């Protein structure tokens, strides 16, 4: 029944996706174009 403990690791994979947020940080730079 502890085998379900491995399913919790799937949540750790979601933390790896958070690295994609760094790519969205470039979208904030596009917002500065509005200053023009």
């Amino acid at each position: 029944d502890a085998d379900s403990s491995i399913e919790k690791q799937v949540a750790l994979l979601k933390a790896l996706y958070g690295h994609g947020q760094i790519s969205h940080k470039r979208h904030k730079t596009d917002s500065f174009v509005g200053l023009m």
